């Protein structure tokens, strides 16, 4: 249903941080169409982990695992919506989403709520979302933004960076970076902060940051 | 603005075919969500053949080239719809679509638009396109036809073809097919069908189809 307020706080705090990095002056730049635009097209990238096309490989198989990297992603992009415009559930989310049409027709109506910049709705059907299928989306979260982090180290934004190295996404090597830490562990009032920090620094493991470039918990947080 | 009704109606023959071929009964399988998302899907498709993306390869160039052959493939989707609903211009459509600005936030709205089964408004849409940024849309609809039964041919729909081969995209070999061909040559009341029919083998000569495995234009027509 919801985050704790403060677990959302610090999300966004994360959220702004990483725009920064994107652009000094992203508050500025950037315009609520945008991440409408920013979140329809990793809605596409959801819809497109299932077998859904009639006409091309029709017995290919769920990518369930990629389900939740799209979600991480369309949660970076309606946290940063809501930064942007406040938007002044059973309609549109189907359950259990493990049934491919309830996850079709709610994924597609994500897009609808982009296209009206109703982030904070976006949000909270990401969060009904991981809680049905029963995935971690805080620790996904901290993990995904890290990989966002390293990107742009690595040349992102220029074009220079290859996602797909030795037949492995970046993406994947962030499963086994999370699972070692329970949903408790990422959202308990006292100690969250340093999990977020174990979880950041398994990350710059998996791609050999330099320890020197790492960006611990506090660069992030307010 | 619009297409003689008469080539609208063989385009819609040619659609009707070619679903045959993908499923002899598709019009008792599908249903009009079915043809909403992949409009969906290839529009967006459409809008990252431009660089809208602001945190990954920011001096990118678009592929013009590319968005004539997605609008093609919206063509195919919103003639199937329109065959399972009726829908029972300038609001949603911004010209010139060379500006890329106007191009983002029409082809947002071609979704809108697809999500709403308004499959008759989406291929004035494309027709309209089509003629703003001078393209020969009924030229690219028979050749992608083409290529569309090709792929069937050839095994798309196990799961066994290969799209890109040695640096070129199968589509990319279609424009040069239909560049011989005027506006009026593949429009003309007397004489379409044999251009049609010209475009059709110049696609099966450019794919090496033995022609025992050739379906001439009167094969699609009633
Ligand atoms: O201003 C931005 C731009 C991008 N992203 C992140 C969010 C997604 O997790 C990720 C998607 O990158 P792609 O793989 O689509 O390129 O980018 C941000 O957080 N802020
Ligand atoms: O029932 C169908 C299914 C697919 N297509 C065609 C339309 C598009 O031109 C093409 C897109 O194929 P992809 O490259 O997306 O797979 O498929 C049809 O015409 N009818
Ligand atoms: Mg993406
Ligand atoms: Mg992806
Ligand atoms: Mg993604
Ligand atoms: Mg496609
Ligand atoms: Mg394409
Ligand atoms: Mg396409």
């Amino acid at each position: 249903v919801s985050l704790s307020p403060l677990i959302l706080r610090s999300l966004a705090e994360l959220q702004d941080g990483l725009n920064t990095v994107v652009d000094k002056n992203w508050r500025q730049l950037r315009r609520p169409g945008d991440w409408s635009l920013a979140i329809t097209m990793e809605a596409a990238e959801l819809l497109d982990s299932y077998p859904w096309k009639w006409w091309k490989n029709v017995k290919a198989q769920p990518d369930l695992q990629n389900v939740k990297i799209e979600l991480t992603d369309i949660l970076h992009f309606s946290l940063s919506g809501a930064m942007q415009v406040s938007d002044e559930l059973a309609d549109f989310m189907f359950f259990p989403l493990s049934d491919t049409n309830n996850a079709l027709a709610s994924f597609q109506n994500i897009i609808r709520l982009a296209s009206l910049q109703r982030f904070q709705l976006v949000t909270s059907a990401v969060i009904a979302a991981a809680d049905d299928i029963g995935f971690n989306l805080v620790a996904y979260y901290v993990a995904k933004h890290t990989l966002n982090g390293i990107r742009q180290m690595k040349g992102y934004k220029d074009g220079t960076y290859v996602k797909v190295q030795k037949g492995v996404e970046d993406n994947e090597l962030l499963h086994g970076c999370i699972s070692p830490f329970s949903l408790d562990d990422v959202t308990n009032e006292g100690n969250y902060k340093t999990k977020w920090d174990d979880i950041m620094h398994r990350v710059y493991d998996a791609f050999g940051t330099p320890k020197e470039e790492r960006l611990n918990i506090g660069h992030w947080l307010k």
